[PDB]
């Protein structure tokens, strides 16, 4: 299939070149997967995610985003637009308030919560977790993603946005879920991205457009903007049957687009997640 004047990022991950518009990909389209966004939650009535997003959990008064940017990143996961796997099922976990600010407890709960939560959802083709959230280390938030990742859920995880080595930042320096940095629209790593040993891939996120609330839609740069591409990506390549949960973010590695991007720090992966469709 082919969507032709895509988002810059939809056509990147489909590309082995910059500068093309088109979003090619395979017609299952993620298909039987699931995806959920831990942030600060989906606008789940916008006409782009067409019935497949839903809210299943909250920690807060209510369960809108009433942010926007829960709903950005369930836009490049999922919508019809704007989305990577464009029939997945998104599931909203807000552990983000309205101000995008969240204890670490609660980002905690909210991945125990999904690790149990995918067991009473319909996902026959593989689970996916999108988290464009972090701060600084903590063992517990680490350890929190790891557990997610050790239930049978690709967890794609953001480096941060502080230009600085994602080792210091969590759950971006937990080694068994999928760190992601971003990138540009000319292969340059991000200006605000963070980078070092701990990260696994790019994916496009400076100037990305995807979905917000009150049925809008914008462009907004960070690490939080790379991560649901590359979790998108998990789950279609999952729905082809060519990885699974707990291998994905090495297939995603071992299939890049390798050597393409500028900027990178020695030591840093020169990796761009490409979905190798045509
Ligand atoms: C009609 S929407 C196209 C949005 C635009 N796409 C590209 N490829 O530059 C962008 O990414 O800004």
């Amino acid at each position: 299939a082919a969507q032709t004047n895509a988002p810059w990022g939809l056509a990147r991950i489909s590309s082995t070149s910059p500068g093309t518009s088109t979003y090619y990909y395979d017609e299952s389209a993620g298909q039987g997967s699931c995806v959920y966004v831990i942030d600060t939650g989906i606008e789940a009535s916008h006409p782009e995610f067409e019935g497949r997003a839903q809210m299943v959990k909250t920690y807060y008064y209510s369960s809108r985003d009433g942010n926007g940017h829960g709903t950005h990143c369930a836009g490049t996961v999922g919508s019809r637009t704007y989305g990577v796997a464009k029939k997945t099922q998104l599931f909203g976990v807000k552990v983000l308030d309205d101000n995008g600010s969240g204890q670490y407890s609660t980002i905690i709960a909210g991945m125990d919560f999904v690790a149990s939560d995918k067991n009473n959802r319909n996902c026959p083709k593989g689970v996916v977790a999108s988290l464009s959230l972090g701060g600084g280390y903590s063992s517990s938030v680490n350890s929190a993603a790891a557990r997610l990742q050790s239930s049978g859920v690709m967890v794609a995880v953001a480096a941060g946005n502080n230009n600085a080595d994602a080792r210091n930042y969590s759950p971006a320096s937990e080694p068994s879920v999928c760190t992601v940095g971003a990138s540009d629209r000319y292969d340059r790593r991000s200006s605000f991205s963070n980078y070092g040993s701990v990260l696994d891939i790019f994916g496009p996120g400076t100037d990305i457009l995807s979905t917000w609330i009150g049925g809008s839609t914008r462009s907004i740069s960070g690490t939080s903007m790379a991560t649901p591409h590359v979790a998108g990506l998990a789950a279609y390549l999952m729905t082809l049957g060519k990885t699974t949960a707990a291998s994905a973010c090495r297939y995603i590695a071992d299939t890049a687009n390798k050597g393409d991007l500028s900027n990178i720090p020695f030591g840093t992966v020169n990796l761009l997640a490409y979905n190798n469709y045509q």
